[PDB]
């Protein structure tokens, strides 16, 4: 496999591992191509490796697996038809022609929404067409998330078909299925989301503040680790986000291997829980490590005050080398905080940078530092403080009504974006509740951390895409420890012109009353933001009032014969009982 390339990863990789890659990669740069198409370039290509394994020799199998998938693209008929100066690449070497087709990638294609079938139906497909239902849907997935790992895409695809063989042989297949089709969507959704943010921050903000998120998170990781060696890793784990952003797949994943080498020997030197990911094959082993358990603290826990405070050398150390004292404080203060979120950690050393710098140039500067950690309790407990009030609240609301709470609640401070919006984001926003809350104490920060970066983020990409705030644009574009406490600081909108009363706005109709409990929700709570917008200037108890009636005209209508009636002529009469109340 010296000769061909193509050869040396059909070994590397299954057969099923590469066919699902090649058809990844395929839909990933020709999104508008058909399914039908496209599986047959994966046919293609794969019995072209094949031969190439057979005889390396065999003509176009010692060609780089760059060259060689261009050539493949170029094959298509309706390059030039569909994808329009992508065809132009064509004419170019493989250094410039590679590099042309990644800038022609679709960031957001315009593909109808993927509308999901009835369990019925799909798990009918599931057995009858198996190897065609998986693929489509990778199909499906990739073309609408063109820059989103492949690799990973191959775990989720796996996943998936796990809960067919679980949830479609079941008594109730529906009940079963829906909620775990909703859990990895809502899982890959926040994957495709954490990579755009990484990949972002890192062209947005420094190439420091990438490593310092860095030091931050791998300190937590491994905190049995000296900071040399962590140091290192943030050095190489920084160059693969660099190269896999960049968006060679090819040289991405090498790098990752090559990482997760030096991560499983060096183990005794990183972590004790590295042995399990370390193990498995190659795709999976840095899938693992990068979700491997904090490795626990060792025992001795040295102050930290008696190296950054209550000492001498405090300042001239930071002197010299400051970048890596800080770094030097943040590694230390983050292995001693793994229930720290990373951009609290961060946070904490722009204090003591912020700290450091004044109080080096004081005349004393031991009694000027000696009360830097009492600057960090204040930093500590405003997200602390935010995980119980809100938790607290998840408990007693329940998921829905906690939903319901966030509607209003945020509708009233940006009533400028769209009611879909809102909705969608107040949902997701409950889902963090549900799943963070259900963490301990310790562990709900970080887990807040991770689910409010990707919602935050998908929010900050559609809203500026198409703008309709300056409070929401100010915090979007704002530094990544300052973007969540920049929206947390956010306030009613007082200037805010209600909007125009309309009655279909709040009509009803009798399908609300079998429909499925999610479709049912959203209804309501479209109807709940377009109340608040119309009636901003409403209580909590108005709001509830009106939301009580209409709560048992449902009930109501629902257990009527001849509901439909029943829900005009009660909607008629809610609708103007509620611009009696709020009006
Ligand atoms: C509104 C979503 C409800 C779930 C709990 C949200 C709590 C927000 C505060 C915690 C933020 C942690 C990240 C950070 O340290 O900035
Ligand atoms: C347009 C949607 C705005 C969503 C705001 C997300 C805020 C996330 C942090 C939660 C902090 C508590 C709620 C708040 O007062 O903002
Ligand atoms: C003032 C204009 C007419 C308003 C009509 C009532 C609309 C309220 C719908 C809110 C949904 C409540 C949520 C629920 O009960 O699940
Ligand atoms: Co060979
Ligand atoms: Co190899
Ligand atoms: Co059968
Ligand atoms: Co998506
Ligand atoms: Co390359
Ligand atoms: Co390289
Ligand atoms: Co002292
Ligand atoms: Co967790
Ligand atoms: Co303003």
């Amino acid at each position: 496999a010296h000769k061909s390339e193509v050869a040396h990863r059909f070994k590397d990789l299954g057969e099923e591992n590469f066919k699902a890659l090649v058809l990844i990669a395929f839909a990933q740069y020709l999104q508008q191509c058909p399914f039908e198409d496209h599986v047959k370039l994966v046919n293609e290509v794969t019995e072209f490796a094949k031969t190439c394994v057979a005889d390396e020799s065999a003509e176009n199998c010692d060609k780089s697996l760059h060259t060689l998938f261009g050539d493949k693209l170029c094959t298509v008929a309706t390059l030039r038809e569909t994808y329009g100066e992508m065809a132009d690449c064509c004419a170019k070497q493989e250094p410039e022609r590679n590099e042309c087709f990644l800038q022609h990638k679709d960031d957001n294609p315009n593909l109808p929404r993927l509308v999901r079938p009835e369990v019925d139906v799909m798990c009918t497909a599931f057995h009858d067409n198996e190897e065609t239902f998986l693929k489509k849907y990778l199909y499906e997935i990739a073309r609408r998330h063109p820059y989103f790992y492949a690799p990973e895409l191959l775990f989720f695809a796996k996943r998936y078909k796990a809960a067919f063989t679980e949830c479609c042989q079941a008594a109730d297949k529906a009940a079963c299925l829906l909620p775990k089709l909703d859990e990895l969507r809502d899982e890959g959704k926040a994957s495709s989301a954490k990579q755009r943010l990484k990949c972002a921050s890192l062209q947005k903000f420094g190439e420091r503040a990438f490593k310092a998120w860095a030091v931050a998170r791998l300190s937590q990781r491994f905190p049995k680790a000296e900071f040399a060696e962590v140091s290192k890793l943030v050095t190489d784990l920084t160059k693969v986000h660099t190269e896999c952003c960049h968006g060679d797949l090819l040289e991405c994943a090498d790098d990752r291997a090559d990482l997760a080498k030096y991560i499983c020997e060096n183990q005794d030197s990183i972590s004790s829980k590295l042995k399990e990911c370390c193990e498995k094959p190659l795709l999976e082993k840095s899938h693992c490590i990068a979700e491997v358990e904090n490795d626990e603290m060792p025992a001795d826990l040295p102050s930290l005050a008696a190296d950054f405070v209550e000492s001498k050398d405090v300042c001239k150390n930071y002197a010299e080398a400051k970048d890596v004292f800080l770094g030097m404080f943040l590694y230390e203060y983050a292995r001693r905080h793994p229930d720290y979120s990373v951009v609290l950690l961060l946070r904490l050393a722009k204090t003591y940078e912020t700290t450091l710098e004044k109080c080096c140039a004081a005349a004393d500067p031991h009694e000027c530092y000696a009360k830097v950690f009492d600057e960090f309790k204040p930093l500590v407990e405003e997200p602390q403080n935010l995980i119980k009030q809100n938790c607290e609240l998840f408990e007693q609301l329940g998921e829905y009504k906690f939903q319901n709470a966030l509607l209003v609640r945020y509708t009233k401070k940006v009533p400028q974006v769209s009611t879909p919006t809102l909705v969608e984001v107040s949902r997701n926003l409950g889902k963090v509740g549900s799943k963070c809350c259900k963490h301990p104490e310790a562990k709900r920060m970080p887990c807040a951390e991770d689910y409010l970066s990707v919602v935050l983020n998908q929010l900050c990409v559609l809203h500026e895409k198409t703008p309709v705030s300056d409070r929401v644009t100010k915090c979007c574009t704002e530094s990544l420890v300052n973007r969540r406490p920049c929206f947390s600081a956010l306030e009613v909108d007082e200037t805010y012109v209600p909007k125009e009363f309309n009655a279909e706005t709040f009509t009803f109709h009798a399908d609300i009353c079998t429909l499925s409990e999610k479709e049912r929700q959203i209804k309501k709570q479209t109807a709940l933001v377009e109340l608040v917008k119309h009636k901003p200037k409403a209580t909590k108890e108005q709001l509830k009032a009106v939301m009580d009636d209409f709560a048992a005209f449902v009930e109501k209508c629902c257990k009527a014969d001849d509901k439909e009636t029943c829900f005009a002529e009660e909607g008629k009469k809610l609708v103007a009982a509620s611009q009696a109340a709020l009006g």
